[PDB]
């Protein structure tokens, strides 16, 4: 239960990062490494699918 | 298993954005939202110590 509820928080914070354009996400210091984040979550939320 | 990647870069997409500086984060046009999510995930983890 509380599991499931950490899971959607977790899961509506990389919706929101997956939703910041490129030119605010350069602004930010950790740029980089969250395009490759949000790009590596991407890639494993359809390899997921069946 | 791979849901276990899966919770692990959400987990490090989370973690990145826990770090992001108040000055940083406000020029996000999500800075709103993003500061309540971050702050309610603090909560669930924390909620979980048993």
């Amino acid at each position: 239960h509380m599991e499931q509820q950490l899971y959607a928080v977790m899961d509506d914070i990389c919706k929101l990062v997956d939703a910041i354009p490129l030119h605010e996400l350069e602004m930010l210091s950790c740029a980089k490494e969250l395009l490759l984040q949000r790009g590596l979550r991407r890639k494993l939320l359809a390899n997921a699918v069946d």
